[PDB]
């Protein structure tokens, strides 16, 4: 997998309103006003877990928990339903938003097309649901898809065309000068272009607008 | 459940090589000079198990019995034992190979693992055992692990991993292009690459090298 960068990994350790546990998950809890929606993070492939860390501490700070969990060990664990253990394990949370970067965010995708009801919306970083997996008419759904304007491997042209498989209401949100890679802190990556704004602005952007999104189902 | 495409509906229709028969499995059954070897196969997980017809025919027309048998319609039972009743339906048959892609194959090996004696051999299709259904030190069996290189849910890292779960003697082969989906014919798959190569070749690819295997038991 692409390795965490050195920021990733100081992202993991406890600010003041953050506490974190590695475990068989990344767990990232708001330590102050905990919100009531909870954040289930799947990875892109072959991506460390770790590496997106710093996304999910500042998701955190704003005062939702965010679940970073890794592809299953197992093919029985499918239940890509790895997110159903999580929920288990935080029963106080009453809405789940589930979502993922790039294969992962098809992987979150792919869970709420199949398991109706227990998400209440999906958010999507540089990613779009496969042609099966069609939420198109699913209007219980919040759903926000993220993605930077030069990501070369998840071109804007296709992010546009998987409209047709999200609900009318879903929110599109641009990140001018972004790029694939830069939705975590690993590599570059191969088949991906250079952005023209710092990670430290993606990741900003790529914020907030995960945090409107649970905002909006909270 | 995917659905099967178009093509594999061709391969149900039985001539005068192959019948075909659709009950509680789907049996292919050469008709020209049947061997004395058998194969049982365990679908995907959520895929129509005649997604498979056009693999197992190209097999059943090189001299082998291939029976399909479905998983329950509840993703919630799990059955692994299922071969026992194809068993039972095939007295004149010598030697026996189970396998599967997936989840199926996952499942094969937990059969494999739990009635020693009843199998020589198991075919993986993009699959590995879990942990708990180690075939380590089963040199009785031959194993065959086919998986494609741009395979996005079963990879290449985590299918070499399971050399540790299988036989010394186990043959990886390697389909160089090939994905997770076109080991059989039914949707994209939601979570995985896509491929470089045709499903022609991966089909033709995935034939011989189980043919490889049946021959080698038989």
């Amino acid at each position: 997998m692409l390795q965490p960068m050195a920021q990733a990994l100081a992202s993991l350790q406890g600010d003041d309103r953050v506490g974190v546990i590695e475990g068989r998950w990344i767990v990232f809890q708001p330590l102050a006003a905990p919100r009531s929606t909870g954040f289930i993070f799947y990875p892109g492939g072959r991506v460390d877990p770790r590496a997106y860390a710093p996304q999910a501490r500042a998701i955190a700070e704003q005062g939702f928990l965010v679940v970073i969990t890794p592809m299953p060990l197992n093919l029985a664990v499918f239940d890509a339903d790895r997110a159903s253990e999580v929920m288990a394990a935080f029963p106080e949370i009453e809405h789940w938003v589930i979502g993922g970067h790039s294969l992962g965010g098809a992987m979150a995708a792919n869970f709420a097309h199949n398991h109706i009801g227990a998400v209440e919306g999906v958010v999507f970083w540089a990613a779009y649901p496969a042609q099966s997996d069609s939420l198109a008419d699913r209007d219980d759904l919040t759903v926000y898809s993220i993605y930077g304007t030069l990501d070369g491997l998840a071109t804007p042209d296709k992010i546009e065309a998987s409209r047709a498989l999200l609900p009318a209401t879903a929110r599109f949100i641009p990140i001018e000068g972004g790029n694939h890679a830069q939705f975590g802190w690993y590599g570059e990556q191969p088949g991906d272009n250079p952005a023209t704004i710092s990670r430290a602005q993606q990741q900003q952007m790529t914020v907030d607008a995960t945090v409107e999104a649970l905002a909006v189902v909270d």
